[PDB]
């Protein structure tokens, strides 16, 4: 459970991704797959890209950037009471495009090096800390639906 101070540390470096949506979520994909190349294998509609230059050339890739962003910053803004907004998500991610837990956690990782780059004075440890907690309530409760539809592994 986050604090309320934890939850503002969170929604103030999140406010400054709000700025530039698309640029964040292309930064995110691409270190996705190019740190985890086994994950941007999931996707049909990207696996015709070999270069970080084809990936950042790609509208369709930020196209789901910001797909990808608006869903999370939804769910944050929630501060935790986000069960009709993972259960879909859940769903999805499960049943439809087999994304494994794991690669939450590695997608999880490149938001927080993208949010440390781009927002390094609104994302000092403190604010590290409160978003890693966030991230780890989203995978925490899209695992347990997971493991009720039985993919958890
Ligand atoms: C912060 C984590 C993530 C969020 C918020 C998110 C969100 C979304 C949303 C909103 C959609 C479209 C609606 C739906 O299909 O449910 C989607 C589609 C999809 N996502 Fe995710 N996603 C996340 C992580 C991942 C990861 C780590 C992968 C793969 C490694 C992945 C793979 C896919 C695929 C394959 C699609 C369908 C893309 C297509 O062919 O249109 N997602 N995601």
């Amino acid at each position: 459970v986050l604090s309320e101070g934890e939850w503002q540390l969170v929604l103030h470096v999140w406010a400054k991704v709000e700025a530039d949506v698309a640029g964040h979520g292309q930064d995110i994909l691409i270190r996705l797959f190019k740190s985890h190349p086994e994950t941007l294998e999931k996707f049909d509609r990207f696996k015709h890209l070999k270069t970080e230059a084809e990936m950042k050339a790609s509208e369709d890739l930020k196209k789901h950037g910001v797909t990808v962003l608006t869903a999370l910053g939804a769910i944050l803004k929630k501060k935790g009471h986000h069960e009709a907004e993972l259960k879909p998500l859940a769903q999805s991610h499960a049943t439809k495009h087999k994304i494994p837990i794991k690669y939450l956690e590695f997608i999880s990782e490149a938001i927080i090096h993208v949010l440390h780059s781009r927002h390094p004075g609104d994302f000092g440890a403190d604010a590290q800390g409160a978003m890693n907690k966030a991230l780890e309530l989203f995978r925490k409760d899209i695992a347990a639906k997971y493991k009720e539809l039985g993919y958890q592994g």
